[PDB]
């Protein structure tokens, strides 16, 4: 029993995230909000699983899922096959693209056009990657440590251009008119991601969060939740691919 309290108390599920990626996680009022936070208590709750969720932030999330020191993540993650190489995900909660966010004026009309320009990302994103698939790897793409601070070198022209995933995007643009950005599609050139909750390689916790999933997309909640931050149904469709 040594270095626990052999068996004293059920220790809570310590779940991590990055709250600065509206409309999926972000801070209001000192309380974390978003998507993911309704999602993940509809989840847990059906898995009768009692939980802690920590704004640990995203270069740290990812250290703290290798040391085991966070059970699980739900931050908007895309799944991929090289993050599967050191991570389990759970089965995917929702389907998302990268998108070009500029600012109205921007002469940008596809990836290509942002060749010779420079493109803020946050660190160790599929943004990041998408950025390093257009030229190459290079100065030329600047990192955050979240997606924040690369839009607001958006807004002050530290750079031409942001590469992030499409609701984030999409919700910036809606919440602030006066900003006067846009967003910049192109469907040749992004890939379909999947977004799932993260685990520590050969975690218990999986099997448990997949069953509730289905529970809570079974029951209506996913679609409930989901109408309440995106106001219009669900393709679950999209769940099953
Ligand atoms: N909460 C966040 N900062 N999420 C960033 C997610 C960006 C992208 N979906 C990825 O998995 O790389």
């Amino acid at each position: 029993s040594s270095g626990g309290d052999g068996g004293a108390t059920k220790k809570k599920v310590v779940v991590g995230t990055d709250a600065a990626f509206a409309p999926f996680e972000y801070m209001q009022k000192g309380k974390i909000v978003g998507f993911d936070v309704d999602l993940l208590d509809a989840v847990m709750k059906a898995a009768g699983l009692d939980y802690e969720l920590k704004n640990i932030g995203w270069d740290p999330l990812f250290a703290s899922l290798q040391s085991k020191e966070v059970d699980m993540g739900i931050s908007g993650i895309t799944i991929t096959d090289e993050r599967k190489q050191s991570y389990d995900f759970s089965d995917p909660y929702f389907e998302a693209t990268q998108v070009i966010l500029v600012k109205q004026g921007s002469p940008v009309k596809n990836a290509l056009d942002l060749k010779g320009k420079t493109i803020g990302v946050q660190n160790a994103t599929t943004g990041q990657e998408a950025a390093e698939k257009l030229f190459g790897k290079g100065p030329h793409i600047k990192k955050f440590e979240t997606t924040v601070v690369a839009i607001m070198e958006l807004l002050n022209g530290g750079v031409d251009a942001v590469i992030t995933d499409n609701a984030v995007a999409n919700e910036y643009v809606k919440n602030n008119p006066n900003k006067k950005l846009q967003v910049i599609e192109d469907p040749k050139n992004f890939a379909s991601e999947y977004y799932g909750m993260i685990f520590p390689k050969n975690s218990e916790l999986k099997a448990k969060v997949d069953e509730a999933l289905k529970n809570v997309i079974n029951s209506g909640k996913y679609t409930e939740i989901y109408k309440k931050w995106f106001g219009k149904e669900p393709k679950l469709d999209r769940l099953k691919q």
